[PDB]
């Protein structure tokens, strides 16, 4: 058998050959089979030998090669035959494929798409012959001999392919099935196929066995689709991180998932690597552009791959713009979105960019190294393009919310990835001492975050203490947040203490002021975190007890450090004032400092103060004032000298009771009381004097707290405490605003005790006081004074006053007093500044809401609709017993006060509707003649309505009867209440416009379109009621005229939106009905309004090229679509 083969080979074509074959026609099955068994390298010339004994020339060579090849095939899978035979085979096989007929190739892919239905192969091996044979196929366009033949190599190949995506690949050669499609040449068409095809089994594996197919598609889309390819990858894994999501709301999955999406996400990066098309496609797909896309664009998956595509550097400053712009946009949507109630049933709540971004940072803790450079590196950038800026030199929920996201971001990566916890800090760090005077303050509160999170971390910290040494260089409000912040590392590390005692030390002797200044702080704040133990008999920390650590702090430490300080008391008064402020808030925290604080209080009266008794003048107030060469300065304001004595001696009594102290403190009371009886007895002269009456009046302010607080009790003090205010009038009337020396504790504890409280045996206490009566007001104009000054900057003068929970305490405190005297001239004030308190409480200390109503006394809106109810019908009661002319003052704020309370009702509730109707009540029952009523009226009206063109239309019919045609009244409805439903529906036209670009983007809808009309409908008969109508020449002309060519090019966006949704087309009933209606309520109006202006007369060409180019995409419209419908607009 064999031997008689190899002459045939060595012999000549045909005769040889061929003739052989004819003899066996039984058997190459059994000798194939065992052949290989024997020699595997006797069966590899087997082939070439029989190959070339039936060539394509003659049939019975040709379709005995089928059977040859069928059997070779069928050996290959099922045999347990070693590799270097199995992969020799189907390297002869795939060889010498070249030359079959067409009929014969189409039979061997056939039996191939045969045996996907279901076989056990075991081997794809098989199937690298495919690839060979249908291309061999498509290189023939000719018909060829099957079946019916009309049909060319191209089209047997597609119709192959075509068969073999309908069945069904099984889950074990699928991956060899896919890498099959590789070698072979495809149409569009066939590559669609190929790949939606693989798609449909994703959904039918096991989750960790589609990286490895998720790759093998992706070799195909490199001669293939690329918006696909990755539009589908993104597709599976969003929808599959949603089902997760879900999971999450009622680790086990995540190891998997997110470790498979890290190594799918890291592939397709490899991918942008070598091809930059589908970098460039991946950008272009993602990219927003119209809102409605970004939304349904950006997932938690796809922004995590953005992030990690980072890594090549050209796509990164792009990535990070996507992503930038992203952020604003999904927040300035979802901040419009709660705006309107319309909005709301059109478009759905969307989770925002922000959350989604966060919610990666979450995810990235699965080995997603990758992905932490461009998520730090994301954070800094909004952070330093959101922070804040122009408020240090002489919407912004955009920016305030992108750059806390910024934060966020930067704060939850350090949290989760320790590898790059020292580069977060570094980075922060090095801006904070590098950043010029562009504010810091957001770098700061993030890098107390970071240390606060885990102080351990950062103990030794050698970049932190490095930092120290800019400390003089740096601003002051700079080293304050500095120091601040870096506290709990002071309390750990040592050495970082150490080093800022030696750089603190030699920080006093800078010359420079705000160097010292900063120095002081920094003393200060050690001394509020550090004891001694000593020679003695929060928590802050002993510098004395380990003494071979320490070559710096001793048992003097404290001490040293007073006296160090006691330095700058003789020096520039700016400093003092700081230094008495710190006294007290360092005595406060620690006991032992009592004696030597005071005693450096104390010996800095005595300079000022006049033992001799009744040399009236009690206080030398002309040494607190220096002149050197023309110029006269203060040192030494005396007026916080007493205050500060006084802080502290209420401190020393109130607190510490558990020798040389109770001296002191007697001999200060003594003096204090001596200073409170002998008290009540432009040009540099001038310049001196009002100083000095300042000082006085503050001095005597300072005295009236602290006669107060002394005792609580008698008529003679408080008979002292007028005379001390009557002391204090008197200058402030021979003559203003954060000035007021009062601490707010005190302002608090006074006006609860001169209006809440009577029960105390002394009617006097209020007489003595109430009386005076400007006292009184003097006393409720403080209070109102420091609330105002409470919203221009957080703090407010005295003790405890940057304390935001002693502040909301004190703000409780005041309150509910001023509601008491409004309930119930100075019950005006009350109002103004319970309405500032209200203010106050909400955009600042609004998590605080629910804990401030109930000092007052679903639940929270309870509260809100109560304290409304209250309010809502004074203003009734003042308006209903109105006589003649009232208030234009008290009506304007009490309803401020309304409109505040009014965004804590929730926009659904029963509670909210009683406020909406109820205005709703007031707007149509009352007018009056003073523009500030009604704006406010409106307003109010309009912010809770929209959370509900009926009003608009409305309104206008009254202007449009009340003045012109050529409740609210003339003097009304015609400047003002003009403007305000002109601003209204333009707003409610910038919504529309949103709508009509957002469908225009699709490339549930209809129902859209029909509210888009029935909106734009409404708003064209408002118009054409002030169109008619007569309006003041000087402005709300204009103003009408802006608005009317805003419609027009809403309508024309309108219609140039149908321009392209009727090129797929019908223009049903609503839109064409409306678009005539402006062709005649509106056009002809117009042209009617403008020649009312020149006759009157005697901006303006915006109006009619408006209307022009309205009717320019009209006639483009009617002739391109369906309708002659303008051609009944002229008619």
């Amino acid at each position: 058998m064999d031997l008689k083969i190899l002459s045939l080979a060595t012999d000549k074509t045909t005769d040889k050959l061929q003739e052989f074959l004819q003899t066996l026609k039984d058997d190459d099955l059994a000798s194939l089979l065992q052949n290989q068994a024997v020699k595997g390298r006797a069966v590899g010339t087997l082939l070439r030998a029989v190959l070339k004994g039936s060539p394509c020339s003659e049939e019975d060579g040709a379709l005995r090669r089928y059977k040859i090849y069928s059997c070779c095939i069928q050996l290959v899978e099922s045999g347990d035959l070693q590799q270097d035979v199995a992969s020799e085979i189907i390297g002869l096989l795939m060889l010498e494929v070249h030359h079959f007929p067409g009929p014969l190739l189409v039979d061997l892919a056939s039996d191939f798409v045969g045996a996907v239905r279901e076989d056990r192969l075991v081997n794809g091996k098989s199937l690298e012959l495919l690839p060979i044979i249908l291309t061999a196929l498509a290189t023939k366009k000719e018909v060829l001999a099957c079946g019916k033949g009309d049909l060319n190599g191209e089209e047997y190949k597609r119709q192959l392919i075509d068969t073999l995506c309908s069945v069904r690949w099984p889950q074990r050669y699928m991956i060899q099935l896919t890498s099959v499609f590789k070698d072979v040449c495809l149409t569009p068409e066939e590559m669609n196929l190929v790949v939606a095809k693989v798609l449909t089994m994703f959904s039918k594996l096991n989750l960790q066995e589609i990286p490895p197919l998720v790759y093998q598609l992706l070799v195909l889309s490199s001669k293939g689709s690329r918006r696909s390819v990755l539009d589908g990858i993104i597709a599976f894994f969003r929808e599959l991180d949603k089902q997760h999501r879900e999971e999450q709301s009622s680790t086990a999955p995540a190891d998997e998932l997110y470790h498979v999406e890290g190594t799918v996400i890291l592939h397709i990066v490899f991918a942008i690597k070598l091809d930059c098309e589908l970098g460039r496609e991946l950008l272009k797909h993602l990219k927003a552009g119209q809102q409605g896309d970004p939304s349904k664009c950006l997932c938690p998956f796809s922004i995590a791959l953005l992030l990690s595509l980072t890594r090549i550097q050209r796509f990164e400053e792009q990535v990070f713009d996507l992503l930038k712009t992203s952020v604003v946009k999904s927040f300035k949507d979802l901040q419009l979105l709660q705006g309107s109630k319309f909005l709301q049933t059109l478009v759905p709540q969307r989770t925002c960019v922000s959350t989604m971004i966060l919610e990666v940072v979450r995810n990235s803790v699965h080995s997603w190294d990758h992905v932490t450079q461009g998520l730090i590196e994301f954070g800094f950038i909004l952070m330093d393009s959101y922070g804040p800026k122009k408020i240090l030199d002489g919407s912004k929920m955009t920016n305030q919310h992108a750059c806390k996201l910024g934060a966020n971001i930067l704060l939850e990566t350090f949290k989760i990835h320790e590898m790059i916890r020292q580069e977060i800090l570094e980075q922060v760090l090095n801006r904070v001492v590098t950043r010029t005077s562009s504010p810091i303050n957001h770098f700061l509160d993030l890098f107390s975050d970071i240390i606060m999170y885990a102080p351990l971390i950062l103990q030794n910290c050698s970049k932190v203490t490095e930092t120290f040494d800019y400390l003089t260089f740096l601003p002051l409000q700079t080293v304050q947040g500095l120091l601040k912040a870096v506290q709990p590392l002071l309390k750990i590390s040592m050495s970082m203490r150490d080093s800022l005692i030696l750089v603190l030390r030699k920080a006093m002797f800078a010359s420079q002021l705000d160097a010292r200044k900063s120095a002081v702080a920094g003393f200060l704040l050690l001394l509020k975190n550090f004891k001694v133990l000593g020679s003695l008999p929060v928590t802050q920390v002993r510098v004395d007890v380990h003494s071979r650590y320490s070559a710096v702090a001793n048992e003097t430490f404290c001490l040293e450090i007073i006296d160090s300080l006691k330095r700058s008391l003789g020096q520039q008064a700016d400093i003092r004032l700081m230094l008495y402020d710190g006294f007290y808030d360092v005595l406060r925290r620690n006991s032992q400092l009592a004696s030597s604080i005071m005693q450096t209080l104390f010996s800095q009266l005595k300079q000022f103060y006049e033992p001799e008794p009744d040399l009236l003048p009690p206080l030398k107030l002309g040494a607190c004032v220096l002149t050197q060469g023309s110029q006269i300065f203060l040192q030494e304001p005396l007026d916080h000298l007493l205050s500060c004595i006084q802080h502290c001696l209420a401190w020393y009594k109130s607190r510490v009771v558990p020798e040389e102290e109770e001296e002191l403190y007697s001999e200060l009371d003594d003096m204090l009381e001596s200073i409170t009886v002998r008290m009540i007895k432009n040009t540099n002269v001038g310049i001196k004097n009002n100083i000095c009456a300042c000082l006085i009046m503050g001095v005597c302010e300072v005295l009236m707290e602290y006669n107060f607080s002394i005792s609580n009790f008698s008529k003679s003090k408080f008979e002292e405490i007028l005379s001390l205010f009557t002391c204090y009038k008197k200058f402030s009337d021979i003559l203003k605003v954060s000035d007021s020396l009062l601490s707010l504790k005190f302002v608090s504890d006074l006006l609860t005790a001169l209006f809440r409280d009577s029960i105390q045996s002394h009617e006097e206490s209020l007489s003595v006081l109430r009386s005076s009566g400007e006292f009184m007001h003097y006393a409720v104009n403080v209070t109102l004074q420091k609330i105002q000054q409470l919203i221009r900057t957080g703090h407010v003068s005295g003790p405890d006053g940057q304390n935001p929970d002693k502040i909301f305490q004190n703000l409780c405190d005041i309150t509910r007093v001023l509601l008491w005297r409004y309930t119930s001239s100075i019950s005006l004030l009350c109002l103004e500044g319970l309405q500032k308190t209200f203010s106050v409480v909400l955009q600042f200390y609004q998590p605080k809401v629910q804990q401030f109503l109930q000092a007052l006394d679903v639940t929270v809106t309870q509260r809100a609709s109560f304290q409304i109810r209250q309010f809502q019908r004074s203003l009734l009661n003042l308006l209903s017993s109105e006589e003649d002319d009232f208030n234009s003052k008290e009506a304007l704020l009490l309803i401020a006060v309304l409109s505040t309370l009014s965004r804590l009702l929730e926009p659904t509730s029963p509670q909210f509707v009683q406020m909406l109707s109820w205005t709703s009540k007031i707007c149509k029952e009352y007018s009056q003649e003073d523009a500030s009523f009604c704006k406010s009226l409106m307003n109010l009206f309009f912010s809770l309505h929209v959370l509900y063109v009926t009003l608009l239309r409305d309104l206008s019919q009254d202007i449009h009867g009340q003045l012109g045609d050529i409740v609210v009244n003339l003097r009304t409805a015609a400047p003002t209440v003009c403007l305000l439903v002109l601003s209204q529906a333009e707003k409610v036209l910038e919504e529309v416009d949103w709508l009509i670009a957002k469908i225009k983007g699709s490339a549930p809808t209809l129902l859209i379109e029909k509210a888009i009309v029935m909106q734009l409908g409404t708003l064209v008969t408002f118009f054409h009621e002030l169109v008619q109508t007569a309006l003041p020449s000087g402005s709300c002309v204009d103003t009408l005229l802006k608005g009317l060519s805003k419609i027009y090019s809403t309508l024309t966006a309108f219609v140039k939106y149908y321009l392209q949704v009727c090129q797929s087309s019908g223009i049903p009933n609503t839109v064409e009905k409306l678009v005539k209606l402006s062709g005649s309520h509106l056009t002809p109006v117009c042209y009617s309004f403008i020649s009312y202006v020149q006759n009157k007369s005697s901006p303006i060409p915006n109006l009619v090229f408006a209307i022009e180019q309205y009717e320019k995409f009209l006639i483009q419209l009617s002739k391109k679509s369906k309708v002659n419908l303008m051609q009944h607009m002229k008619l």
